[PDB]
């Protein structure tokens, strides 16, 4: 029974994590208005929106995303953008985990996920600090769909603890990491993780449990169809580290329902 | 106006448009069930539908789609697909126009469109009128989305007058002749032409009229945007050859309005 509130939170960050795909420029001059084709992000045009910062093939995973500015929400937005041929990402995706003590003691994070995240780290933090000291009543979120969702999570884990409050919104996000990861996830203060999910979307079933990836708590599941307007009612908010009956059911999952977070996601008209 | 029975003509044609490109099985022997992959085409599902024919690169215009029998809605369905890579498709269109007599004296057709369909003509004229005698009180209904609104357009205008009405759905059709053509499409006997568009959908605007191209009237309207969806009196009915008002507006148009009619047409998530 999530808040009339958060719903609308739920949708703008979706925007937010559809318009780093469908943003007009891919080399966009910082300063300029946030616009998508094919009405992507309405809600985000419909705001005082700004390009701070964009990336594309950054670092040594090449990260793509922005950092924006949001004069009517206030808030300063860093959304990274999911794969482009996200069918290809899948069957692709390694199921290596790597140390990351630096976050969580114990913690071990997806290689690829967590390896592409530190290495724009340093960047994309002092971009955050600039953005906060310019605007310190404007609250950071930090967005992505698919693996942005991946790289916002493990963005958040990091930076939060320093001053700003981070919240992140994840859109069929796969698992992160092993289950100390997915504990730090979940109880983690300075902020709140809306790790949302759709029907039988086959991204947040990968990597596999049995090869070592746990979820964190709680998740925002979707279970509205692909192609279906969202209504309130249509959400669940499912409790537990690993928690079954949202997206992790035992039933064949789908690419479709991945492209389909309140709106079109991951793919451009 | 149109009534909420006509509005549920449109969506359940714009979906059985939908299934010549999502089409779940391209294998598709006779008799198996009409399927979509990405929620592309339930209402379809829903009904007792099956392929009484399929074809692909059929003929000299390589012609697609397929032949279905609906015995839940008793229809005999034939569905053209338009393009596989439709903004490649507007780019290349050629405007020459080719005489038809054949069909109507003083009429002139798209030269592509008029000769793709001439190439399957007997061939799929035969597999309707098979249908017909083995099922005389089903309707027989042709649609198509982009080319293949096109394509079920001069196919109507071919076929009807031979003991059966034949109706027309077409979704984002390009103009398919000269005037003389278009008040063809105006007045012929043995069923109606609901020829749809969307916005500022840019292939209903061409061949532009400056190559001597006109549109049949009525045109059927969708108001709503993009992503957007259709309630039924979002659907503006425009009377008059050529009428100005609906999508023939002199404004910037768009091709992802193009692959939006009820829901997603012309591409399959
Ligand atoms: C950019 O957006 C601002 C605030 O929303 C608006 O006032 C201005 O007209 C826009 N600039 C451009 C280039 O459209
Ligand atoms: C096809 O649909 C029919 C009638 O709705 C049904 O009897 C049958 O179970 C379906 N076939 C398959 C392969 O699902
Ligand atoms: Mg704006
Ligand atoms: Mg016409």
């Amino acid at each position: 029974e999530v808040s009339q509130d958060l719903f609308n939170q739920f949708n703008l960050f979706a925007q937010y994590s559809a318009a780093a795909y469908c943003g007009k420029n891919n080399d966009a001059p910082a300063g300029t208005n946030i616009t998508c084709t094919g009405n992507a992000c309405p809600e985000v045009e419909k705001a005082d929106a700004t390009f701070l910062y964009s990336f594309e093939d950054s670092g040594v995973g090449d990260v793509t995303g922005f950092l924006a500015l949001d004069n009517t929400n206030k808030l300063i937005v860093l959304s990274f953008r999911g794969s482009r041929s996200i069918e290809n990402w899948i069957g692709n995706l390694n199921f290596d985990l790597k140390e990351i003590n630096d976050i969580c003691s114990g913690c071990r994070g997806h290689d690829g996920f967590t390896s592409s995240w530190r290495s724009v780290a340093d960047t994309l933090r002092q971009k955050v600090e600039d953005a906060v000291r310019e605007h310190p009543d404007y609250r950071v979120v930090f967005t992505g769909h698919s693996l942005g969702g991946a790289l916002a999570t493990v963005a958040g884990a990091d930076l939060r603890g320093n001053g700003y409050d981070i919240d992140v919104f994840s859109y069929g996000a796969p698992r992160v990491g092993n289950r100390a990861f997915a504990e730090f996830l979940t109880v983690q203060t300075g902020g709140t993780l809306y790790r949302i999910t759709h029907t039988n979307d086959i991204v947040p079933r990968l990597p596999p449990r049995e090869f070592g990836y746990s979820h964190s708590s709680p998740e925002y599941w979707i279970k509205s169809g692909t192609l279906v307007p969202v209504t309130r009612n249509d959400i669940v908010k499912i409790e537990g580290i690993d928690a079954t009956g949202g997206n992790n059911q035992p039933n064949i999952p789908d690419i479709p329902a991945h492209l389909w977070y309140f709106g079109l996601i991951g793919t451009c008209l």
